[PDB]
């Protein structure tokens, strides 16, 4: 069955067939849509099928479907599964898998870059210190002195679920958050719980507004260990405004490398629980969400005062005016320091081209409108006017429970 | 069964049971979400259950579920259907149904006012002139000299599909759109077509930027007729800026009464194909969408120019800067002339309050996030952080084919 999506600003209509290759569920039903809900070990029995589907997808991609190599590989994997209850991916398959998990990530607006992902194979890693070393190398490679390069580091896959590798941080680089006894929060409120865990594990917190958190790494199911990322490897950008000189006085800054590190990467049934990946920021992530969310740094009021805006009534749109300025500042500061970053207009325009290309060459592009449309100026970006279909393809990136909720402490 | 929705800014969690009474489909399936797609006569056998469902909910609301009156009514309607192959709602039922259709409109952010809807029963209507009269009265009543009042006028229900009442305009009051020789478009591009169908009908068009279109009314299935709305009944607002004295020079204006007229109202299986309704504007509808959409008035560049902003590269956010000033202008203009209007911050805050009331008093509130979150400053409004469940409840307002693609002169 064919499904069509229309762009209401350009009348361009596209046909989606790729959704037929989707077997996973969305969370919605014929009677209800859960499109705005944030969060809507395997056995041989179930592993064989998943491996085959994947290998079939892989061999078709290299134009070797049905070849001897394809058949030999399928036989080899099946023997290995029956013989060990699992199987190891070849390097080529891992790279293909990682790239496609990105290509299939419906919430990511930066997918036009999917094929250029640098994949670091850390499957030979066995200890927390080893993990730290791999992570430091990823950060330095990806940061590339400001000329950011997309990358992902893949640690050993899950086996019995009791020997998991996990990066307890939600992002490799992030600022600590501290709940004060007067009820206020110093730093980033989003990371208060994790910061408390770090302190308990022994981290000596400098209790500032922008303290880079330490890495809390778990290897082979052991208790996590603390490590400090070499400061020389953490690139930060002081935020200033091109017209307002008092902006710099707000004492704001952010890190240049966004590296999600708490997701699970699934490839051919295999589960990679520690797979930190990084790209580069879209301005609004920082300027709109990290700085202006009421539950994050929440700087709107202060910026509004400095601008001497009429804050007596919302209809003055003081919040909106300030939001724009803060976002102009974030983009300007990053550009001035030559640290890669993309504004939402540029990012969304590129996503539309990528999407159309994907329909034509792949038969579709699963996309989550709720996440794709920028958190500011929605309708003045092309994606707002673009109908999208959301469905789950594999390989894929999945959410997983925070480790502190499930880890069996060994002492 | 029971579903929970969380607000990530307030951590508040609400439980939804109301979705269980859902009947219609959503467009989605367990393998695919069509949440962002704009567009995802009955027989006696089909009607019977629908009527029962409605009366059952109506009587339950007045606290007399399973009463003699309830039973009698169901039996009465039951009989009427068997004979006339349909039935007539009592006035009380018509009012209850219309109010609930609004209550159930998942794409409406202004539902906190749902119970105050004024309903004008125009079922006794029979001609295009009669319809024109009813519409004029609705406009005057709703405009109320700028102190807007919500209202809906309900014309005769569907019978056989060959005797349908329809308002061909998409809104009671909208501006004309003409295709210039310049290749460009004069007026509102969204109505370029409908405009043509009217100009074709003899409408002498002033061919200006903002020309109030004429009503094209269809009664009892006959072909439609034209009518000019008394200019004294159309409240318009000149758009100026609280700081950019030059803004007014732009020469822009918008009407104060937003009145959707191309939808179909379903109550107890009965279909009301002509049911224009009006409320009042949320600022962004005009400032962000009507003025800044690329396929609408598309006025960003021009405004950014006058503001003398660096339009060389997108990263200067000139588009965003201008967008905000404009929207400040709309709210200022309307407020200056005492014409009801609500900003997106106030409107979304009220919707959150409404959702909570609805959850505690009805077990839920169907809502389409894609439409509820305003087209600008999304995450700066509380609804952005609010998980919502979208489902179809009845009575309801449904989309319907433009008549000029079904009629037959
Ligand atoms: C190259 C630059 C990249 C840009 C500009 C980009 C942009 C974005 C943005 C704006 C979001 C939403 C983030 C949020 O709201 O928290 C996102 C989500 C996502 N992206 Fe990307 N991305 C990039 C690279 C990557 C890479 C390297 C991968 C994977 C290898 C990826 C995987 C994902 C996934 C899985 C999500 C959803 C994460 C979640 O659910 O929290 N992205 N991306
Ligand atoms: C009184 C103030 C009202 C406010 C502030 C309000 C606000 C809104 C807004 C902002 C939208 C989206 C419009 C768009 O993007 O095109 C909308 C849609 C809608 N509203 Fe309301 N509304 C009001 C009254 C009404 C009334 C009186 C009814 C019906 C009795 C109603 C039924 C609906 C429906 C069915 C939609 C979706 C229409 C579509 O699909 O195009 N609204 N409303
Ligand atoms: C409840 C709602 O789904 C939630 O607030 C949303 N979060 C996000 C979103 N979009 C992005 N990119 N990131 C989010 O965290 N859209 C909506
Ligand atoms: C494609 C997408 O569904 C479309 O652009 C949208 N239109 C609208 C929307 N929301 C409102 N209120 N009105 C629209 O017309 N959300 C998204
Ligand atoms: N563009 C990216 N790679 N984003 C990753 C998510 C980062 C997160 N949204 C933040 O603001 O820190
Ligand atoms: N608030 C309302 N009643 N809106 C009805 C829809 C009007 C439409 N969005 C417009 O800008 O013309
Ligand atoms: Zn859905």
């Amino acid at each position: 069955r064919f499904l069509k999506v229309k762009n209401w600003e350009t009348d361009v209509v596209l046909t989606d067939t790729l959704h037929l290759k989707s077997t996973l569920e969305t969370g919605c039903t014929e009677h209800i849509c859960m499109g705005s809900i944030m969060l809507p070990v395997r056995t041989k029995d179930q592993l064989f099928p998943l491996a085959k589907e994947f290998l079939d997808q892989y061999y078709s991609s290299i134009k070797r479907f049905g070849s001897k190599a394809h058949m030999d590989r399928l036989e080899e994997v099946n023997k290995e599964i029956e013989s060990t209850s699992t199987y190891q991916l070849k390097d080529t398959e891992l790279i293909y898998g990682a790239k496609h998990a990105w290509r299939n990530a419906s919430r990511c607006v930066g997918r036009i870059q999917w094929s250029k992902l640098q994949v670091f194979d850390a499957r030979d890693c066995t200890t927390a210190h080893g993990m730290f070393n791999y992570i430091c190398n990823h950060v330095k490679y990806a940061t590339n002195k400001g000329n950011l390069r997309s990358a992902i580091t893949i640690f050993p896959q899950r086996t019995d679920g009791k020997h998991d590798f996990r990066v307890w941080n939600s992002q490799l680089i992030r600022y600590a958050g501290y709940k004060q006894p007067d009820g206020s929060t110093l730093g980033d409120p989003a990371n208060v719980q994790f910061t408390e865990i770090c302190i308990q594990q022994g981290w000596k917190a400098p209790r500032g507004r922008f303290d880079v958190l330490p890495l809390l790494l778990q290897a082979n199911g052991n208790d996590p260990e603390l490590f400090q990322i070499p400061p020389e490897l953490v690139l930060e950008v002081p935020i200033r405004h091109p017209k307002f000189d008092w902006f710099k006085d707000l004492g704001l800054k952010w890190y240049g490398l966004p590296a999600v590190s708490n997701m699970l990467l699934e490839i051919g049934g295999l589960e990679f629980s520690a797979c930190p990946f990084s790209g580069w920021y879209m301005g609004t992530e920082i300027g709109v969400r990290d700085y202006c969310d009421n539950s994050r740094y929440n700087i709107l009021e202060e910026v509004a005062k400095k601008m001497d805006l009429d804050m007596r009534k919302t209809s003055s749109l003081w919040k909106d005016q300030a939001l724009v300025e803060i976002n102009i500042a974030v983009l300007y500061s990053f550009q001035s320091d030559k640290v890669t970053i993309v504004d939402h207009h540029s990012a969304t325009e590129s996503f539309i081209k990528h999407m159309e290309n994907e329909y034509r060459c792949r038969g579709g592009c699963p996309a989550d409108w709720v996440w794709i449309v920028p958190p500011m100026s929605g309708s003045i970006t092309p994606v707002f006017h673009q109908e999208m279909l959301n469905y789950r393809l594999t390989p894929s990136f999945e959410y997983q429970p925070d480790p502190w909720n499930t880890h069996v402490w060994k002492g």
